[PDB]
C-alpha cells in the first residue's frame, strides 16, 4: 500500500500492454489503470512503494520502447497530491 | 475562489504531472480532467485568483518537459456563470 | 433570440476562453460544448443577431493565441428549424 | 422523398453551416449529424431527388470556406435498403 | 453465406457510397459500419463468395474518387469461426 | 493457453485480415478487438506460447500490405496476473 505513482504512455495499445507486463514483473506494484487517451495515446498506471515504482517504470520503459510505435512518456510521481487522486481512479 | 486555471497537454502523463504540480503549488482544487479528442488532455483547477496564478505557472513549468509536453496554460480570474456548466 | 454563434478551436483550453469572452461580451446563452474528434472543439451560443455578432468577435480575438488556437468563427443569424436538433 | 444528400467537413462549424444552407435551399430534412472520428463531421439530409440535388450543391458552396472546410459532397437518389443502418 | 467483404475509407461519405454500390452489386448483407477512429470508416458485408467478389469490386470502384477516398478493399472467402465475434 | 499475441494495425481491415490469418495458422483464440484511437486497431489472441508465436508471425505477414498496414506484432509468453484486467 505504497502511494507512489508510476506512469507509462505509449503510441498504441500493444506497447502499453508490454509496458504494464514488464512493470508488474519487475517489482511489487499494482496495475490500477489503462486509459485510451485519444489520438492513439495509451497510458498505463501502477501504484507501489517508491523503490518498486522506480524499478517498475524503468523496466516498462525499457521493454516497450521498441514495440510498435513505442514509448511516449515514463514518469514517477512518488507522492501525488490528495487532489490528484480522483484522476487515478481514487 | 472562483478563478479558473487550465492546462492542456499532449497525452495524459504530462496532464497528471501538471495537475500534481498545480495542486502542490497553491491552494487550488482539481475539478476536471478531460480527454478532448486527438490526444489533447485538459486539467482544470479552481481557487482564489492569486492561488490559480501560481498553480498554473508551476503546472506549466513541470509538465513542459514531460512526454509530448505542453499545449496551453491559461487563467480566467472571473469565469462567467454561463461557462460553469462546461467546468 | 434565435441567432447562432459558433467558434471552433484546436483543444479545449482555447474553447473555454472563447466561451468566456463570448458570454461576457453580450447577452448570449452558452448552449453547448462539443468534442468533435481529432482535437476539434466547438462552442455554441444563442441570442439576438447583434449580440451574437459581438460575442463571436470577442471570442475569436480572445482565443486565437491561446494554446493551439482558432479554427472557425461563424454566425448564422436565422437558423433553419431543421438544424435545431443539431443545436 | 427518399433521396440522400451528404456533406462531409473538417470540424463541426462548417458542417452546421452546410446543414443550414442545405435545408434553406430546398425542402429537405436533416436526418443526421455524425462525428466520424479524426475531426470528420458528416451531415445527412433526405428529400425528393431534385430537392436533394439543389440542397447538396448549396451546402457545398456555403461551407467551402468555413473553418477547415469541405471534404465531400455526394448524392444517392435511392439508397439500397441495406445502406440505411450505416447512416 | 460466410464469405466476408470489407471496404475501409477516409470519412463516412465514401463509405456510404461504397456500401450502396456493394449491396446493389450482388446479394450481400451489410453486417456492419464501424467508426474506427482517426477518420477511418469500415463497411463490412457477408454473402456467398461470388456475391462478395462482385460487391467489393463495385464498392472499390465507386468510392475511390469520393471525398478523401479509399483505404482498403478486401475479401476473406472463408473466415475462421474465431473471427466471427469481431464480425 | 495463457500466452498473449497482439497485432496492431492502422485501420480495421488489416486488423481483421490479421485476426483471420492468426487463428488459421495455429490453435489460438481471439479474445479481443480494440479501437485504440487515432486509427490504431489491436487484435489480441490467447493460446500456448508456440501457437501464439506461429499465429502472430502469420498475421504480421498477412496484413502488412493490406490497407494502411501493420504497426506492431508482439508476443507475451507468460503475462503477469495484474495485466489480465486489461485483457
Amino acid at each position: 500500500m505504497g502511494i507512489a505513482l508510476g506512469m507509462i504512455e505509449t503510441r498504441g495499445l500493444v506497447p502499453a500492454i508490454e509496458a504494464a507486463d514488464a512493470m508488474t514483473k519487475a517489482a511489487e506494484v499494482r496495475l490500477i489503470g489503462r486509459e485510451f487517451v485519444g489520438g492513439g495515446y495509451v497510458t498505463v498506471l501502477v501504484r507501489g512503494e517508491t523503490g518498486a515504482v522506480n524499478a517498475a517504470v524503468r523496466a516498462g520503459a525499457d521493454a516497450c520502447e521498441r514495440v510498435g510505435d513505442g514509448l511516449v512518456a515514463a514518469h514517477i510521481i512518488a507522492r501525488p497530491h490528495r487532489e490528484v487522486e480522483p484522476a487515478l481512479g481514487n
